[PDB]
């Protein structure tokens, strides 16, 4: 016998069709290219959680590859379908202005997207893709619906599933214009010797291992390629911002030492991001809710700092 | 005494504030730059219809003029506020796929916007403004929410008020890339003589006075600048399409003679637009509703034709 599921298919997000789909075949073998909640489910077999959900059917068109590359800088023929189906969810989200910044109301595990949006409103940055920059322009004014849908598409993430704000910044900053961002590190191994690495681009602004920007300037531990544990320190930095990242741990945020930060309470499976910014005192933006603080001591994961140009003291 | 109205103000379209505003002053003198339903009401005094409506407050920012010019090709400092407040209405509209084309469900007098959207999906055209072209790209796939909000902003029109599809095409095609569109007319006055006018750009594709494209090729009446009634006929046309327009009157649409058309039933104050296209037979798209026809005889207002290059016979 055949075990089926009841689902709905649509091509306009208005008129639906009842479908009893066979779990023996993929959605692509049923309907063609199919998307659900911002994810491509073309080569995906039906699963019991899909019952009652509506599926977006968008047939492929080779003539649109040139256009999609112009606006979004992508060659993925599924980007359009995932962007539209994710936007069908984000346009219903609420974007309240908290602490003079655009935040996002709690919905579909967007508490990590809220932290990404709040940090981007405080660092000087521009994106190369025209559609991503126009959406970023409207998001800074309050209309962040298209912007979050783009961030979801660029990260190959699904509406509802949790994500890391650090991982998402990696995927997003590849389309930023960090061409003139430069970072010079001096790795000091006690077997191999001293070593200059000139990192540029997305790598010149992001570090993983520590939250303190002064810790990187003075010296932070790191395993050398020979196996031994070495030490590297920042020699020259040249960008508009830096983003320090580290796994969750109790970090103490002082006033005037940083630009903004993100914290994460919970295990690896489930947790809640909240955003901290420095204005006249420390603000904590938990979605649509705001708290005020002289200082914050919690599980910080990412910290942002302002920069123009730095050089170590000889 | 002072006569007031009860209204709501917001800066996020989520959190509202009750306001009792004085009709003696404008909304700008109350709150700053203020928008309502896609219209700038900054220098507008409160009126009894505004009771219960929510107003969008967006303060001015001179640093955004350069950005807004890049994405939208506009120097109007109110374009952003009118675009966002109009988009807050169009995202709730329904865009059903009728006859293989993206139409719009009846709402807020959008029956003229539906006719504009349906014609743009059948003529070969591209827009210069990047944000307008990306929205046009998504509208051709089904997501026309941002596109209609842009058309409303470019036309300085308000959500809910009726409009002409011909007038709206004029405002919209100024941002199209019709740089290589050329039209040559020969005006023949029986007092002044024969006269060549080389029309280019938005004027090379649009004519007002007749619906028949063969009537313009053969000869159509027109008052000369001397007062007498002359006659002009098309000598050379060089574009991807032409749009013939005329006030409402019974026109008989045959199969295979045109690309698509718009009709309008009613007086000058109120009326309903419906769209006719030619596929295997004549389709009539009245919003979310479709009728099929061997031919249509009704009050046609605008007709579109396909073109590549034309030259009159010597
Ligand atoms: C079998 O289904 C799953 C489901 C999940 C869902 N979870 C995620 O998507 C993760 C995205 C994070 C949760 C990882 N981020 C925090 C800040 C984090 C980073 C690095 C190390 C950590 C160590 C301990 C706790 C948190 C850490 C947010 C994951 C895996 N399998
Ligand atoms: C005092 O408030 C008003 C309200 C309106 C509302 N109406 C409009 O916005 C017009 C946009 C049209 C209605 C004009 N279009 C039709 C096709 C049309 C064009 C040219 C000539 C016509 C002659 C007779 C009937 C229709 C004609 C659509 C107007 C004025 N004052
Ligand atoms: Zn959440
Ligand atoms: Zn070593
Ligand atoms: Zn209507
Ligand atoms: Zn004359």
């Amino acid at each position: 016998e055949v075990k089926t599921i009841k689902v709905f298919t649509t091509v306009d997000n208005t008129n639906l069709h009842t479908q009893l789909v066979d779990m023996s075949m993929t959605y692509g073998q049923h309907f063609g290219p199919t998307y659900l909640d911002g994810a491509d489910v073309t080569k995906v077999k039906p699963h019991v959680n899909h019952e009652g959900k509506t599926f977006f059917v968008l047939p492929s068109d080779d003539t649109l590859r040139s256009e999609a590359f112009e606006y979004y800088h992508t060659l993925d023929e599924s980007f359009l379908g995932r962007y539209m189906s994710a936007l069908n969810h984000t346009k219903k989200w609420k974007f309240p202005q908290v602490g003079g910044l655009t935040s996002i109301k709690w919905a579909d595990n967007n508490c990590y997207l809220s932290s990404v949006l709040l940090a981007l409103q405080q660092i000087e940055v521009k994106f190369n893709a025209p559609a991503l920059q126009e959406a970023y322009y409207r998001a800074r004014a309050g209309d962040a619906a298209n912007f979050c849908a783009l961030i979801l598409a660029y990260s190959n993430k699904t509406v509802g599933e949790l994500g890391d704000v650090r991982e998402t910044m990696t995927h997003l900053l590849q389309h930023a214009n960090l061409e003139s961002a430069k970072r010079v590190l001096n790795l000091v191994c006690k077997h191999c010797g001293q070593k200059t690495t000139t990192l540029m681009g997305v790598e010149a602004v992001m570090y993983m291992g520590t939250l303190s920007y002064d810790e990187l300037k003075a010296g932070v531990s790191i395993p050398c390629v020979c196996g031994r544990d070495a030490t590297q320190y920042l020699v020259q930095q040249e960008s508009s911002f830096v983003m320090m990242s580290a796994p969750p741990a109790e970090y103490k945020l002082q006033q005037g030492t940083f630009l903004c930060a993100n914290e994460y309470t919970g295990n690896y499976q489930c947790g809640h991001y909240t955003h901290i910014t420095a204005k006249e005192t420390l603000y904590r933006i938990d979605g649509a809710h705001l708290t005020k603080m002289s200082e914050y001591k919690g599980p910080v994961t990412d910290v942002f700092y302002k920069e123009t140009s730095y050089t170590t003291t000889i």
